């Protein structure tokens, strides 16, 4: 039936992980016409057991088939790269720890308490739960890093970075965005403002530890928050940008680059910001609401399209 | 993108379970359009998060929106039926036991201990864990008594249960096939065949508790083995067959009734049965050749259509 493989949409999540994380689909690079016979002599895995695998990846248009042997579909090369943000997003979707957050989410519904379904089940909430726990950081903040890395050329292309001297990305992570954007736009102060167990140092930037729930330090003509409020409340979200309109001064600008929901691409991220988070993916005119109950005012607003989602690029200024 | 939404295909499953095992589904009883608002009133759920997951269902086709109220669509009523075969799927689904033996199944397809990535992850074979995990042994007993309720009907219309006296069902669970079958055909000796600690009870039937690895009683002209050959290997059913040919005289019969594989249907299932047993989905060649190599012959041959898979009906007797 179409209802018991729709119940069954796990079941494709698993056997993308179990060919990604184990690194067989990195044994087809370059969309090569795999013989599964040589793989398993060589790599170790099961001949028969595989080929099973390799069937149902046809099916779900992972593989193309041709003559008994077995490539990466022209969209599914990403596959063959470990270093793919494409990658990490397997190794965290189906991890024991979400698996656990989505089986609360159910419960989540019920109560009040402000407790994230990934709470209710782990006992802290996600980022200071990644504290704890090396797996969940070190993929995340690399996912965060890839997605990062793909928008770089996209905001240099729209925004004009050497009109400003000092820029501060505000929950940056590793902050290969400003790396990035530093390799390009030469001679400006360049810092990245996040919560560091441990201080990463990039030549260009001047990492600091900080917390936009409390205070956005002053001295900055540019701000950068990208993909933070969609892990956050209404109330958390107006929070952190009137820390922004606290710290900013007329002169000042605030880039609020962020996944922006549209009725055309599925609702399934948002759900996933719900259960993690108890976060949302919102609309320009949602994002505009928030930043004009804090007291700023929108400058320019212009769309950017990633394969996964598309962007609201919002320059907002204090009134 | 396709493929994004292709690696968050388990956010589909968890989206359901999430509306199925708190029970919100059967408040969509016989297709009515429920006011979220109403429910959340009567319920005391979160408007705006359910609002939201509803939507989302809305996109898998589950719910069907008009006049801004959600009814389950044509397909989906059975959510509302707590006793359905789905609202069982569902719960195992995804449920702590099965995703912890996914994360296994990549490794398993590298070791040849006979260990399935079930046994890997938990420590002993899906079966034997049962006995010791009520949740999971009455929710898989609950599934596979609501799928061996509908097929009754079809099996009573192709073949004549009347022209037998004594009848086991080898692997019969519950034993909801002889059940059904006992109350439209009368006269007859009914027995059910399993692994039991505390035996079932109906009128009609005798439950012996047994292993068809070890031996299957005589003294029967009917036998019929339903959705237990895809839980083994080609030895392990070789091994079960053979039990069955020693059991059985030249006047005595075997009705070999499982799901068959056949292109136009998905492979999920035959790497869930990797997963739990090592086991597979066969074409009916494959099944005759297992019971060639047992001692048994075809005798008789029938397609019968589920909605959720085609099945083989194999009337098997000794050479
Ligand atoms: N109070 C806080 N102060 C600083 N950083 C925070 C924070 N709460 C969360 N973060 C960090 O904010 C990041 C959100 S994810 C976005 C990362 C990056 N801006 C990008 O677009 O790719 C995480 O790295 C998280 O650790
Ligand atoms: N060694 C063994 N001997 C007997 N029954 C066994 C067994 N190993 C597993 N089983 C049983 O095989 C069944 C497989 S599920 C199929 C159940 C039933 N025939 C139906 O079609 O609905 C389970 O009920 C399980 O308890
Ligand atoms: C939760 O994961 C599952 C484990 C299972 O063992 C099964 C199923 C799902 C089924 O959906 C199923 C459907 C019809 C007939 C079935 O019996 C062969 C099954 C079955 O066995
Ligand atoms: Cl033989």
């Amino acid at each position: 039936s179409m209802l018991t493989e729709l119940i069954a949409s796990n079941r494709r999540s698993a056997a993308i992980h179990a060919f990604v994380d184990t690194g067989l689909s990195t044994h087809f690079k370059d969309g090569i016409y795999v013989d599964i016979s040589e793989l398993s002599r060589k790599s170790g895995v099961n001949y028969a057991r595989f080929s099973r695998l390799c069937d149902f990846l046809v099916e779900m248009g992972v593989l193309v088939s041709n003559d008994n042997k077995f490539r990466l579909s022209d969209e599914c090369h990403v596959f063959a790269n470990p270093e793919s943000f494409e990658s990490f997003m397997i190794k965290l979707e189906i991890c024991s720890h979400y698996s656990n957050a989505w089986l609360m989410y159910g419960k989540s519904l019920f109560e009040d308490d402000g407790k994230s379904a990934f709470e209710m089940a782990h006992g802290r909430p996600f980022f200071e739960y990644l504290d704890g726990n090396k797996f969940l950081k070190s993929n995340f903040d690399a996912l965060m890093t890839r997605v990062s890395n793909l928008i770089v050329e996209k905001l240099l292309g729209i925004y004009d970075f050497n009109q400003h001297n000092r820029i501060l990305d505000v929950g940056g992570g590793e902050g290969e965005l400003l790396v990035r954007i530093s390799e390009k736009v030469k001679g400006k102060h360049y810092a990245v403002l996040d919560r560091y167990s441990e201080l990463p140092v990039s030549d260009n930037i001047d990492f600091i530890n900080g917390n936009f729930l409390n205070s956005i330090p002053s001295g900055y003509d540019l701000y950068i928050l990208k993909n933070v409020l969609h892990n956050w409340s209404d109330s958390d979200s107006i929070l952190i940008l009137e820390n922004f309109r606290k710290a900013m001064d007329k002169n000042s600008s605030l880039l609020l680059i962020n996944m922006v929901k549209e009725p055309e691409f599925s609702r399934s991220f948002d759900i996933l910001m719900d259960v993690l988070f108890l976060g949302k993916e919102r609309s320009f005119t949602e994002f505009e609401y928030l930043a004009n109950q804090a007291g700023l005012v929108v400058q320019e607003t212009k769309v950017i399209d990633q394969s996964y989602s598309p962007y609201s690029f919002i320059k907002l200024q204090i009134k």
